């Protein structure tokens, strides 16, 4: 080695540092500011970049080690190129120097630049940073009665005792999960991922639902969704390859603790109305229809 | 000397890394405190508090303040790791430095200090909030700099639950509860909040004999509390507690003594979310503030279901 080279490889290593900084802080400001909604739109028309959006707190976990390892060499750096060329005096030097630009360049300046420019931004650094985390998952597996109350709002006024009844529902709808609304896997309509779209019209006539969901090779396995609209319109406009598999669209999994007050404003926002459901192993458990949450509210 | 001022590194290391704890810690429990809370410590005689308020109104500020020390902290971590380090093992030091001050800093200097943040976001922002707020004004200058850098549609649920109705997946008889059960939850409490000037309050300072003449006069139970000004709400006064204490009080308490602390909630509080939160509470009415901390109006149980009883 010699003081001139090292000194050159390190400059090197401390400007590829600062811009490694700039690439972390600015990912997270582009991954996150991204609209769900558009999101998706995007991964239609990105697939990385919707994989880690799967995990909010895991892009900024993979981004803030990537952001805080890369500034601590930025100082790292210059500090030995600080005493090399000021002596002691070089680490405040370096500290002075390494500190004004990890937040110029490092973590201010890509942080503002990153709003302007998010569209492009956001998917040029969803691969990569997705490359990074799964370099980074190891460290990331580390981290891993009723009537008193009302009784009493009617006393204080707050209440009328002719709203108590409707009061009741909203509140059973809250406290209500899916498992108990649901329809129960052994009761459950299917059809094979790998079927003739004439059998599919079969099962949509002799049971008469409209979306039957999709297994794969096993009960437990559903792979997506069919309406029947799409069968009817494939076999009439004959198309020689038309299986299961194209016309089934990805369907809206959730766990059975979730509460049906949030899946019913989820479902119409995504345009779906049949929702899957999973138990704590990632199996099949049953499906939940908005009919099937609103019949508690029917049956009063 | 070397040994006296690789004994003076050390201890500048551990400074350093503490004042990196300091603002990262201090970053996240400051930012989560809910405005509202900010609110009630204000007016609760709390250590510090109105510092507390001064941060709030500006939300860049306190992500610059942190953003600049926790980064100055961390460069120096490192610095001085090198520095140690270099001094400790020639030129392999730096990479130590690197190593050391890198895995140190997030275990201790900003991922370990945001879990203490989560556990204890309350006390931590009063012990941290007047620090922060001096440290806001010494920075003043890259402040300016960083300052002059600086859909529910009707159809759509009509025709998406239509829709519904074809598939048979939602039945046409269930249209009305369906319809009403989306406006429920995506009411704000603003829409159903009694606006502030509508709404009868009692100064801190008045007496129980005339809170009893506003209950009777009125015919409320539950009359809140201005320290001050109508802006603020400092409490809610029930009338059963007021005639309890008149017939027997022999202290003669005073409104502060048997006020209780509101439920104080945003203008936006989805109505949904305000009734479960209320009657796990027990209570049935919430103050409702605004962005700067003001009064704007209160919400009762009955005011959250009445468009949907009478609809």
């Amino acid at each position: 080695m010699v003081v001139i080279d090292l000194l050159i490889v390190e400059v090197v290593l401390f400007i590829a540092a600062l811009l490694f900084s700039g690439f972390f802080s600015s990912s997270e400001v582009a991954l996150i500011s991204i609209t769900r909604a558009k999101v998706h739109a995007l991964q239609s028309q990105a697939k990385a970049l919707d994989t880690l959006k799967r995990s909010t707190d895991a892009i900024q976990i993979t981004t803030l080690i990537g952001s805080t390892i890369a500034n601590v060499a930025v100082a790292s750096l210059a500090t030995a190129i600080g005493i090399t060329l000021y002596g002691n005096l070089g680490i405040a030097v370096g500290l002075v120097v390494a500190a004004v630009l990890v937040l110029v360049f490092g973590e201010i300046g890509p942080k503002m630049y990153a709003s302007r420019y998010t569209e492009e931004l956001a998917l040029r650094v969803s691969r990569p940073i997705l490359f990074f985390s799964k370099l980074l998952y190891p460290v990331l597996w580390v981290t891993d009665e009723i009537k008193e109350w009302i009784d009493v709002g009617e006393e204080e006024g707050t209440i009328e005792e002719e709203e108590r009844d409707m009061l009741y529902s909203v509140l059973r709808f809250g406290d209500t999960t899916a498992r108990e609304v649901m329809t129960p896997r052994v009761d459950v309509v299917m059809i094979e991922d790998t079927a003739t779209l004439e059998s599919a019209l079969a099962i949509f006539n002799e049971t008469g639902f409209s979306l039957i969901p999709v297994y794969h090779e096993r009960i437990d396995n559903i792979v997506g969704l069919l309406n029947v609209k799409d069968v009817f319109s494939a076999v009439f406009r004959q198309q020689t390859s038309a299986t299961i598999r194209d016309l089934m669209y990805e369907p809206y999994f959730i766990p059975e603790s979730k509460k049906i007050d949030e899946l019913l404003k989820e479902l119409q926002v995504k345009k779906q109305h049949m929702a899957v459901v999973l138990d704590e192993y990632g199996s099949f458990a049953g499906i939940v229809t908005v009919e099937d949450m609103l019949e508690e509210l029917v049956h009063h």
